[PDB]
């Protein structure tokens, strides 16, 4: 955190305005939350998106097996993350 100050960029989308958030390794999904209730000023649930399909995020497994497809792609930069109340 003051010592804070390979990063997972996550690129939140909510009702159409975008922007990106990076955290530190490893990423806690209690982090992600609090970190979205705290900048959205409320809270909502987070769902991984391609062009094709949205899959919610419920845990820290959820979370580790989609940084996993952001790790093995070489195209992708960030995290797409779709925020819905
Ligand atoms: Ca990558």
């Amino acid at each position: 955190g003051t010592e804070n100050l390979s990063d997972v960029r996550i690129k939140f989308e909510h009702n159409g305005e975008r922007r990106i958030i990076a955290f530190s390794r490893p990423v806690k999904y209690e982090d992600v939350e609090h970190k979205v209730t705290t900048v959205f000023g409320q809270p909502l649930d987070l769902h991984y998106m391609n062009n094709e399909l949205s899959i919610l995020l419920k845990n820290q497994d959820d979370l580790d097996k989609a940084i996993d497809i952001l790790d093995r792609s070489s195209s992708m930069k960030s995290l797409r993350i779709l925020l819905l109340s």
